[PDB]
């Protein structure tokens, strides 16, 4: 799946790639899960190399965050959920070159998504590569805070019914609940971490035209803010489990009695 | 609910506003839960935009503290117990432009209730919009050190039930206390972190009258003393459920035998 | 119950107070549980408004340790052991004024019984009123250091018994004795290290007390890990006892 | 077993030993469960004398990294797995002395079997022991991310287990232990690397083109402590849910 | 129990007392469990009061790290371990005044067994009382390295039977060990911190020749990398710990059946 952007007052909008063949004329070219024809048109109609499958798994700094002949390239977990509502985190190869962003992924992102929806009746300030990527960020930013907000209310509710050790047998199902909400924050953890080494390496790396480098600041203050509410729910899902075998135990008791 | 409240020799002086139409002349205008016919009002007769109910919701520090148009804008969680006695945090949007201050809630507050009580009688000093939302905080550190502290004389006496009984009815009621302890003191650090951030941000953004500066600063100093004392209550706590569980299984066993 | 006490040589004498009622010569003034007879005493003869029962009771900052025209106040943690010897702490109130210490207590504390026996019979350095009260915070660390060591001792006797029956139910109880002396041992200490912080940074402090107080500093940073260290070896302890437990349930049934 | 390389246009060759007597030429002598005659070899034949086995259990900073007559001493954990698939640290003592590289080691190690391969047709850069010290901890580091990998693999899986009987159960907790291992001895190998490295940033004098090599593998430890430090928090955490299910179970079974 | 030592060509050479009376000679006094004579001949002899048994009891950094008119004192743990194989601490004064160094144990101990032995037949380097010290403390480290060492691999063959979650006998047996290694390792932190605060101590106070100063920073080195082991030791303790517990609660409900 190959798409493609281009710039019209400082507005992205989306070039017919079927059809209207010059890609040279794109700010953003976006792959999907692209096959070889796709792949070859990038090499062939622009100078891109893009990463293989396997080099999106590498999770050592070297292999994310680095520069070379090919350009400047960042790969970062973008967070998903799959069929059966199961957390996941999707690994996106961002590559900066001649003021042209690629991004090449293995599957549809909700940060995606809600880009270009917003990107359709929504301008751009400086209108580059640049802050096509830290947008993109800023988004999954905005999508993790609310996936913390919904574990927050998630496990307020949970927290009432785990408060008797009355059992049979919605506290299986507490159980259940409170480890797919440990999942998401986990998860959650480290797609946002991950964007931290991201942005770092960013500010000292790439000259960032300083509306850019203000965004990145303002992203990485977002992630400074975030991380300690990971951690709080932590704590909290952790005390709640010991509670519940407290629960489990007194109830077994009776039982026994 | 919309009161407003302006300034009579540094004294807060409840303006009548069913009657008394003029708001301009209002330091403080205070919203609880506020109609569309409220909000409409502070749009035409004061330059405001309020923000929108799901504007509270958001924690990320970009959609907390942060300067435009509108004026500055400063949201903070609030402690409060709900009508079934469970900790909560409320979050309050304050905004300050033109030397006016907007406080939107959605709910009534304990810290507010009893800001008004004491304004009632009670000189400012500089008699300033900036004053009055450091005197708010001031008075949310207040009750927050009161919470901590009755947490511990709680803590106290449910520690020498966890010590010295074994019947299985007084141990359910004895866990339940233990996990309503440990919330409440979870959510005061909620409140305390996100005050801290609120103050920071202040701190280094607004021109703050001096005497303003060293008001902040000594609220500041008040949450980086009060943050130790939360964390040894999780400590305390989590040791108290695991002896609970020790004599629930020695329990046991006397039974079982 | 009201005492006070001047100085004579740098050695602190107590003042007779039913009797030599110029209180005016003292330069401590020490009131446990003082009913308003005695509030009031101190308020005429002297220029001094005390802390009321429930400024005691709050533990922010800007409530315990502050300067105003009543003077310099530090409200600090002291440790005791209740009449069923249950460890506590008891909160303090220091007020230095016109070179004269003033101190507000709800009870009987064993620092300060020590500090005044020991007072009998040896001799301060500058003799002012900071010097006594950071004689007085020594003197709390030296006990507080005491109870640690005890902890220790206890702990390793206790880890013995760990490793079917009765004296299990007294293993736990005891286990959890220790964490509770040891917890209000840390509350304490850090109260204390905070009290100090402050007064680094705010008293005029003659330089001979300057020192004294960094000494405390020290030592209380040299107590801290201690009492961390007994935190971990207790839950440890928790842990395996129930695996002990669990081990004789499985015996048991089977 | 004794190897020797020389290096060709910045190519290390592998001198043949048994026949070509002369060690001289050698950049790199790598020993593997040397016997004495092997030992005394290189003494006699270089300056060299090598580190006795119960030297390489030492622990201690001051015994693993250190310079004295006998030239520049880095031990170093690698990680590998026994015969019974059973996670382990190797050290390996580094000694570089008058130019040349001295690798002594216990065992066989899939870092330095895969260096070796990839050595016999790539150059190197500067063509110089320092950097083929770091080349060697650069392979370690690639294995180690590698590792982590897998463990987020096998971790997610096992979590599903966990959450959706007596027999897959025992199993389960295995696998979580087994788990726990690895991430456990991949932290040591990071850790002790990290110092080892830190170490010869601040003593060797080394060749710039290496310093930025040493610094790019430090840049990768920092990134990869975390993940497994985050792993752990998992496991923990699927350690106490597994209990409150099998208590749970327990409840059920009793009724 | 008196033993005297005197330099010879910077080689410690152990003076006979019973029969050659001049201490004045030495540069090291060693006491083990000194009864009322042996104190008053070092008192009388040279001018040197030693501290008395309950003086090492105490802990307080002000009673371990100072200096007065008797000279130099650093307390410090020592380890070991007693008749029933438990390990132990046991509190050593050092005591430095006139060039000459004082140790004043209550007990046996290994490092000073072995550091008597070595310096039979080794050179010192600058020959001096703070070299001692020093030297002392480097053999206590390397004797604490070892114990670390072995844990590791007693937690390592320990690890593989608590895997095999079976039999009843087996396992009793394990979780024994398992706490007999928590301790030593705990013992061993604790010897370890308190080094560290001595030498800390020394490098500020007092007067090093600059051979020993280099010296202590090794030392200090060490610890610094002895110290991040003992705590990995823990974090695998009480995980070995859960799974057992999980093994014997696998093992219950097989029972149960
Ligand atoms: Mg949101
Ligand atoms: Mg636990
Ligand atoms: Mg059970
Ligand atoms: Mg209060
Ligand atoms: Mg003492
Ligand atoms: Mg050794
Ligand atoms: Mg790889």
């Amino acid at each position: 799946m190959l798409s493609a952007f281009q710039l019209e007052n400082n507005r992205l909008t989306r070039l017919e790639v079927e059809e209207s063949q010059p890609l040279v004329n794109a700010v953003w070219i976006d792959l999907v899960e692209p096959d070889d024809d796709e792949r070859l048109r990038v090499q062939s109609e622009l100078g891109q190399s893009l990463a293989t499958r396997p080099e999106l798994e590498d999770i050592e700094a070297s292999a994310r965050f680095f520069e070379d002949d090919d350009g400047l390239h960042i790969h970062s977990f973008f967070f998903f959920e799959d069929a059966e509502d199961h957390a996941g985190n999707s690994t996106v190869a961002f590559t900066i070159r001649d003021g042209r962003l690629f991004t090449l992924r293995e599957r549809e992102l909700p940060a995606f998504r809600l880009y270009r929806m917003r990107a359709r009746s929504q301008s751009m300030v400086d209108g580059n590569a640049y802050e096509l990527l830290l947008d993109l960020f800023e988004t999954k930013i905005e999508q993790l805070a609310d996936e913390i907000e919904n574990i927050y209310s998630d496990l307020e509710q949970l927290s009432r019914v785990i408060m008797e050790g009355h059992q049979g047998d919605e506290y299986d199902e507490a159980l259940s609940t409170l480890a797919e909400l440990e999942d998401i924050g986990w998860k959650v953890r480290l797609c946002l971490m991950d964007t931290q080494r991201a942005l770092n390496f960013l500010v000292r790396k790439a000259r960032l035209p300083g509306g850019q480098l203000e965004q990145a600041r303002e992203i990485l203050r977002d992630i400074e803010s975030l991380l300690p509410h990971n951690e709080s729910l932590f704590q909290k899902v952790n005390f709640l489990m010991q509670a519940a075998m407290g629960f489990i135990n007194i109830e077994q008791n009776r039982i026994i009695k």
